[PDB]
């Protein structure tokens, strides 16, 4: 499949709960909430290399990784890890993380692309899953 696109948030879900397994106060995280209604994903896809920007209205950060290569990245609230992806099925990757130093919550991150033109993310702290899904622009 074909993952590149400008894709827009049209919903949210369990984000404030993920914020909470990760230990954001509660200020904090329904700003946090507030600041992924502006959530925005731009894809680059060239095969099995992904070139992914996301960002809200103040912030932007670049994911550029390669299916089965490990590379670092950050967790949802700011911990380094490293981190490797894999497909799942055609449609569906999964990324498994591991803090790079000291420990916390087991985070991972998923996309899929359904056969309705939407692309649903899930991030994972433990036992919380939080649902985002997104059309094209
Ligand atoms: C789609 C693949 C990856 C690795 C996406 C990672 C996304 C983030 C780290 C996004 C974090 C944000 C959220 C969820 C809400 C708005 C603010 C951020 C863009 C920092």
């Amino acid at each position: 499949p074909n993952f590149s696109g400008n894709w827009k948030i049209i919903r949210s879900e369990n984000f404030e709960e993920l914020l909470k397994v990760l230990g954001v106060n509660v200020m904090l995280r329904k700003i946090a909430v507030a600041a992924a209604s502006k959530y925005a994903v731009e894809i680059k896809q060239e095969g099995d290399t992904f070139y992914i920007k996301v960002s809200t209205t103040v912030y932007t950060t670049e994911i550029n990784f390669k299916v089965g290569e490990e590379f670092e990245e950050q967790t949802v609230d700011g911990r380094p890890c490293k981190s490797l992806v894999k497909w799942e099925s055609e449609n569906k990757m999964v990324c498994e993380q591991k803090l790079l130093k000291g420990e916390g919550p087991k985070t991972s991150w998923t996309k899929e692309l359904t056969n309705d033109g939407e692309l649903i993310e899930t991030m994972t702290a433990d036992d919380v899953v939080c649902t985002q899904v997104f059309v094209r622009e």
